[PDB]
């Protein structure tokens, strides 16, 4: 015979509730489903050129190709309204990752040990909770106030901070809330992080996907010595999540977080980096994508916002991202044939996440069915 | 002011000795000749098949494969890989034991290694790993607080596993036996009989066998590759492989793992690996479809070209044996590397493989890798995949270098 082989504690406690939960589907967080949103043609053709050259099939540096890091550094400068802020973004502090999902893993596991906690918004993109449970880090939720435009309850969060608290995480613009934070509110967050002396992690992957001529405020656009780790990429706004490319950018002017940066660098060695074809294709086109491409998608999202309004169930209208928030029992009865998502999944019972990114013809039929 | 932010223990102990090596610039006027590089794309002499390249083109232009794949891999590629590995099995039953349900698509074999070990072991466990070895097993183990417990390969018995010594290393915390076959850095290609013995060893000790078979297509001299798949056994085996080396595209970051477990004693291991793919959420969707379209269509001819190039590189290293300069070596039967054994008693001022590496580089601007990096001092890893003109020139400098330091 042969002794049964069991798995590790690490594997056993690694759970993704969304995926575990798994016809008109308003539950899907992937902009490629219908084809109404499209990757820019120049990116598609840069990929064609790059793979046909045969010059980008070799090993990249595990931290990312130099030129893509440089380009990403240059690209994020546009979110900075000032020269000093812009100069504070250095390519040396850019890391290319296998999607933002990996950037989250690297950020959290280079920073925390088992037994630590981080403060994370609720409701939230579930990956932070999943990564935390996987590695024995506590995901300590602070709550977002839906009646104050889904702003962070900074009064409450203060009471959650202790000696094992290692970071403060925000998602802005937000999946699942569709929120877009004001400049003053982002300033408060930074001050909060200063008062409590913890780094700020800002998931800014929807940066290009603000609606209604809204203003996006990146944690980069401030004069502060508070270390900030910005996570972003092209997966959502260039409609190519399956390419598995994203990045993290550290802004640390007084250099208080250098070991974190080194730790993240060292940990890229484990899977040894990112698809070399996509890295070069994005390095060639990231700065050349015209406002019009981002402007077509934003208009397409504004349409979905209009369709959900007919239901008015209450809701805070979306200012950004691809979702609106409007609980488990309601979800189950709808399928028995429309698919929504319960906010339970995201850390806040009593809501439903619905997607804005599908065609009106699909949405209208589903909103009517609701 | 602001509290200094420090890193985790996991980060602090994560080290890759190869990268770290990257070395004093040479005080020489000769051209830099690098024999240290483990990337088949370096010179352009070896080539990704055109049919794979044009499948990538069709796939990306379609705009139908830019979405999220399943974290475990696209269904069609998993089915295709399963079908592909069947050719390494000589029988219907062995072929039937390969199931696409037990294939996982990974971000290179490097991720496959992470998933295999961290889904199996807890901190405080150990695994048996060959030395010398591709450094990633050691790097991942140390990163995760798993002990990399070396058993030694024998350069005089064709770089075979010393199984007798390995037996004394097994204890209650030993969780796996790792082999690399064909081998980086040794160039060895195991006989069927040795692979049979390795499996028997794993049966006696009741530990799973992990086999890095990424050089499966790159056997030389009409050799026979024996996959751990090609056996009638209930020993659980996890095979790591991919297209990175033999289709000359390591940078695309695609590889896979295949679990073969006929009595289903390792289902939890499989479920664990699957769960852990959720953390980076999978693999480049363009390449998975491109490879799904072409993996079964690539002609034998594309590979025999690469093999021919490697056999020629091997002949050039053989020239080192014609001079009495203290270099012995088992000619490579596979993979892309050779291990040069140093007779240190030949040299007046060369104490170690490391010192040999430094002085060679400083004096002749030829870069090899000391075997220390791979877990076995007293050797040098040299690459066979470069063009003959590069190798021939570099071997001349090595010969000259040895004669000069002798006595
Ligand atoms: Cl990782
Ligand atoms: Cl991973």
């Amino acid at each position: 015979s042969f002794r049964r082989i069991a798995s590790s504690k690490h594997a056993q406690r690694t759970l993704q509730p969304l995926n575990n939960l798994t016809n008109l589907r308003l539950s899907i967080g992937d902009p490629t489903v219908d084809g109404n949103l499209k990757t820019p043609d120049i990116v598609t053709e840069a990929m064609v050129d790059v793979v046909r050259s045969g010059k980008f099939n070799g090993y990249p540096p595990t931290v990312g190709a130099d030129n893509l890091r440089q380009v990403v550094s240059t690209y994020w400068r546009r979110f900075c309204q000032t020269k000093s802020r812009q100069e504070a973004l250095k390519w040396e502090n850019v890391i290319i990752t296998s999607g933002v999902s990996q950037a989250i893993v690297l950020a959290l596991t280079a920073l925390c040990n088992e037994g630590d906690n981080i403060l994370v918004c609720a409701p939230s993109f579930p990956h932070y909770k999943s990564v935390c449970d996987s590695y024995g880090i506590e995901c300590r939720y602070y709550y977002l106030d839906p009646s104050k435009s889904w702003e962070c309850d900074l009064r409450a969060a203060a009471g959650m901070v202790d000696s094992h608290t290692k970071a403060f995480v925000i998602i802005n613009p937000s999946n699942p809330c569709g929120s877009n934070f004001s400049r003053a509110h982002v300033s408060d967050i930074i001050d909060f992080c200063q008062q409590h002396q913890i780094p700020l992690i800002s998931d800014e992957i929807y940066a290009e996907m603000v609606l209604n001529n809204g203003i996006f405020t990146s944690v980069a656009d401030f004069d502060t010595n508070v270390p900030r780790l910005i996570l972003g990429g092209t997966a959502k706004y260039q409609v190519c999540p399956g390419w598995r490319v994203g990045w993290s950018i550290l802004i640390d002017p007084m250099n208080v977080a250098g070991d974190w940066a080194v730790g993240m660098e060292r940990l890229t060695q484990l899977i040894a980096g990112v698809n070399s074809i996509c890295q070069e294709a994005i390095a060639r086109t990231l700065l050349k994508c015209p406002t019009e491409c981002t402007e077509h998608i934003v208009t397409q999202l504004e349409a979905g916002a209009k369709v959900y309004a007919r239901l008015l169930i209450s809701m805070e209208a979306p200012q950004a991202s691809m979702f609106v928030m409007l609980d488990m029992e309601f979800y189950e009865k709808l399928l028995d044939n429309v698919q929504v998502l319960p906010g339970e999944i995201f850390g806040m019972s009593g809501f439903l996440r619905a997607t804005v990114s599908r065609p009106s013809a699909v949405l209208n039929e589903a909103v009517d069915r609701i």
